[PDB]
């Protein structure tokens, strides 16, 4: 489905947002 | 194809839940 | 595919592991 | 079906990356 496509794209996209939040927390605590 | 898509929706829901958890953690950390 | 099935199951499974790690961090910082 | 599966593998890889980030965060937090 192009339905699974779109959901797969959002999923990736939140996953990069989560990795960035964690990277940010890691940076901040390292200071 | 439908169990897969049902699965994707489920996966996205858990990401939202992880985002709520990170929202709380960020507040606790003074960030 | 029963291939997408298995990957979908592991994906969920790491997602519950991540939610539990974060829950744990949230608990610990709340103390 | 193959782009979806290629997608799943990608998604799992990002979860592993989030787990490495949480491993580091946990060490920083004294946990
Ligand atoms: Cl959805
Ligand atoms: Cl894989």
């Amino acid at each position: 489905m192009k339905q699974i496509e779109d959901k797969s794209e959002e999923i990736l996209s939140k996953l990069y947002h989560i990795e960035n939040e964690l990277a940010r927390i890691k940076k901040l605590l390292g200071e």
